[PDB]
């Protein structure tokens, strides 16, 4: 009977030493087992194994609290679904592209790309170490542990096709914008008026006009009555606000905006790129950058930055 000792966790952090029977699969002693995100479950282990860390399903009460204070998820099926997107994002490339980390083009990734390179220029703390951590990594270029946890945490897959939108709306569910908060007021010739407050993540995004200026002055849009009432910002409290619409041709100028979802197709298959307002223009398609100074093209998110906005409309 010959041993070694080798790391279970659950985290990475919380590392528990385990002596291992060589005769056995590491399935066999641990249940699913995971080295650098590889499976080894039916795997028997090997002397260069010897105080190496392997990942183990939480199937205790200790590993539970562990995983749960890490990934802020009770979801069982959580570290099987990372360790086997990070089995895929490990091999990805992360461009150094005009100080951002980017994604190389591969496995229909661009609106991981794109929700990455938005994540480096917003101001937003996450609340799970998880996050926190890898969006370190990431910055510091190796953003392989943040793209599998996005995946994880937005239910997908490395291969499926993505919306930046709805990726950021997931995220933002485990960011601190907890004292963000948009009133607005709704204008209508025949129902008259309605304020409404909202706090949180409903704070920050808003579906229908990616200018956030035509956002302050009012907006169109169909009232219950049938008829088109007028939206506005009477007062937005948030670091940053993120403003979709339909893909549609729109023009956008140096030092309005933050960044820009630029996306090419229909609502089933098309291909991301991004735009960032620095000294000029910079649209960075994973690898790939060109400069401009003025930009037209199919925009879907636009990012601003914000603190503290009041209407002087009375
Ligand atoms: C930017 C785009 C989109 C957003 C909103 C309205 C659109 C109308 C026409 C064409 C594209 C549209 N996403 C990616 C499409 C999309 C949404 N959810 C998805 C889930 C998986 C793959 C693509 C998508
Ligand atoms: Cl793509
Ligand atoms: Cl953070
Ligand atoms: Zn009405």
């Amino acid at each position: 009977v010959r041993t070694i000792k080798v790391f279970t966790t659950v985290d990475n952090i919380n590392l528990h030493t385990q002596v291992v029977d060589m005769s056995m699969t590491y399935g066999q002693q641990f249940g699913p087992t995971y080295l650098d995100g590889a499976d080894v479950t039916k795997i028997k282990p090997h002397n260069s194994h010897e105080g190496k860390t392997f990942y183990v399903l939480p199937n205790d009460d200790t590993l539970r609290v562990e995983a749960f204070e890490y990934y802020h998820t009770t979801d069982p099926s959580f570290l099987g679904r990372y360790m086997s997107a990070l089995n895929h994002t490990k091999k990805w490339k992360y461009p150094q592209v005009n100080g951002l980390t980017s994604i190389k083009w591969a496995d229909n990734n661009s609106y991981l790309a794109t929700a990455l390179l938005t994540l480096q220029q917003i101001e937003l703390k996450f609340n799970p170490p998880a996050l926190q951590d890898a969006y370190y990594r990431a910055r510091a270029g190796e953003a392989a542990n943040f793209c599998a946890l996005i995946l994880a945490y937005c239910n997908k897959t490395v291969g499926e096709l993505g919306d930046v939108r709805e990726t950021m709306s997931y995220l933002f569910q485990h960011a601190n914008l907890d004292s963000c908060k948009r009133v607005l007021n709704v204008v209508c010739k025949t129902c008259g008026q309605q304020q409404t407050t909202l706090k949180g993540v409903e704070a920050v995004m808003y579906m229908g006009t990616l200018s956030y200026e035509q956002f302050k002055k009012g907006v169109q849009i169909p009232c219950t009555c049938g008829k088109q009432a007028t939206k506005y910002l009477v007062q937005q409290e948030s670091p940053f606000v993120m403003m979709s619409a339909p893909p549609a041709q729109y023009e956008l100028k140096h030092g309005t905006f933050t960044c820009a979802s630029e996306y090419t197709g229909n609502y089933q298959c098309g291909h991301y790129k991004h735009i960032t307002s620095k000294e000029t223009l910079y649209c960075i398609d994973g690898a790939l950058l060109t400069k401009s100074s003025e930009y037209k093209g199919p925009i879907t998110d636009v990012f601003y930055k914000e603190n503290s906005y009041t209407t002087t409309i009375k």
